[PDB]
C-alpha cells in the first residue's frame, strides 16, 4: 500500500511533473497551460459549446471563463450565444487564433523530447492510457 | 497535435477518472481521496513534517490545512510544532488512524479490478509511469 504504488497517484504526480514542463515554450506564446489545450480542441474542431468544452478537458466554470475572457482580449475565439438553443454557449476560433497554430505545432515534438522518454516506450504508454482512460468512460 | 495524442492531458485525464472511481469504498471510511493518500503516506512513515506531507502529494496550504484539520477531529493524527526547530510542524499518526489501515488493506485491489486493466499491463504502465515520475525529478 506505498503512495508510489498506486496507480491513481501516479498518474496525477506525473501529470504535474509534465505540465509544469510547458512554461517555458507557451511562455512565449502567452498562452497558459490550459489555454494550450483548449487552443489544441480549437484547431481541431473550430466550434464547439462550453458544454463540452470544459467537458473534455476537465475544467469547472471557475477555471474556464477567466481563461476565455483572457483568449477572446487576445483575440483568440469569439463567443455567441446559440440561436438554435440560446440555453448554450458557442465558442469559435478567430484567424488570429488559427493562425498561432503555425508557432504551437513544435511544442509536442519539443516537450516529448524534454520527457526523456523516447522511443515506442511512450508510444505504448500513450496508447495503454487512452484505453484506461476510455475504459473509465 | 490532437489534445488526446498529449501524453501531459492522457495522465491529468486519467487521473480524474480513476480518482473518481474512490468515492465508493472511501466513503465508507468516511476519508475522502486526499486524506486517504496522507494515510497511505502515514501508514508508511507514521511521522512527517508538514512540508514533506503536501512536498510528496503535491497540495497547496490551502487544500492541506482543512485536511489535516478534518483527520485530527477524527483522530487520526496529531499535529505538534517540532521541538528541534520551531518553524517545522510534525504529523504523526494516532493508533486509531494506525487501526484504520486494517479496513482499507483491500481497497488497492478492488479499485485496480474496477479499472478493468489486468495482467503486467498495469505492472508496466505503473512501473513506467514512475520512471518518468523519477526522470521529471
Amino acid at each position: 500500500m506505498k503512495l508510489e504504488n498506486q496507480l491513481s497517484f501516479l498518474l496525477y504526480a506525473s501529470s504535474r511533473e509534465m505540465t509544469k514542463q510547458y512554461k517555458p515554450l507557451l511562455d512565449k506564446l502567452n498562452i497558459t497551460y490550459p489555454q494550450y489545450l483548449a487552443l489544441l480542441l480549437l484547431w481541431e474542431h473550430e466550434t464547439l459549446t462550453v458544454k463540452k468544452m470544459g467537458e473534455q478537458l476537465y475544467l469547472d466554470s471557475g477555471t474556464l471563463t477567466p481563461m476565455l475572457k483572457r483568449m477572446e482580449q487576445q483575440g483568440l475565439i469569439t463567443r455567441k450565444r446559440s440561436e438554435e438553443d440560446e440555453r448554450s454557449v458557442l465558442i469559435s476560433l478567430t484567424e488570429d487564433g488559427a493562425l498561432l497554430k503555425e508557432k504551437a505545432v513544435d511544442i509536442p515534438g519539443t516537450i516529448l523530447g524534454l520527457s526523456k522518454q523516447s522511443g515506442e516506450d511512450l508510444k505504448q504508454l500513450k496508447s495503454a492510457l487512452y484505453t484506461l482512460l476510455e475504459t473509465l468512460h
